[PDB]
């Protein structure tokens, strides 16, 4: 069972899309996260990208970024997710993770419906989706 503001398929899942002034860093999404005794969202198969997608659209949250908890590990492990527990399922966008100008070492979701991620760097502000 989740809580009922959670959305559920299981693990659950909330969106936070706030104010224009109130994004976080994706260390500071992460720290929120744990706060409440989850973390930031993984997404580990298709049935999860569809309950945060439905989420999406039940908020309006269209085109919005938000911060999975998608973050580099050594050079050998790549992405992982933030528990340490290791990417599988995976729906990077066209040509990502680049790593761009080698800054680029968290993960985001582009909330539309291709639900998919790209690596940007961790210090950009953006919303966030946390798992519990
Ligand atoms: C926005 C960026 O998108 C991917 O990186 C691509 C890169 O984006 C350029 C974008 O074309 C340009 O309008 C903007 O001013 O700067 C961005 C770089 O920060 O463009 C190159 C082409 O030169 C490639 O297409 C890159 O894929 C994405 O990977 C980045 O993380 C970021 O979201
Ligand atoms: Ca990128």
């Amino acid at each position: 069972a989740c809580p009922e503001d959670w959305g559920a398929s299981s693990l659950c899942f909330k969106l936070y899309a706030k104010g224009k002034h109130e994004k976080k860093t994706w260390f500071e999404s992460r720290d929120f996260c744990r706060a409440l005794g989850g973390d930031l969202a993984s997404i580990n198969n298709k049935e999860e990208q569809q309950t945060i997608w439905r989420l999406i659209t039940a908020s309006g949250s269209y085109h919005k970024l938000f911060w999975l908890g998608l973050t580099y590990g050594s050079p050998s492990e790549g992405f992982t997710w933030s528990d340490g527990s290791p990417v599988s399922y995976e729906n990077w966008a066209y040509g990502e993770p680049n790593n761009y100008q080698n800054v680029e070492y968290c993960g985001e979701l582009k909330g539309d419906p291709t639900m998919s991620w790209n690596d940007i760097n961790c210090e950009h502000l953006n919303n966030w989706i946390c798992q519990i």
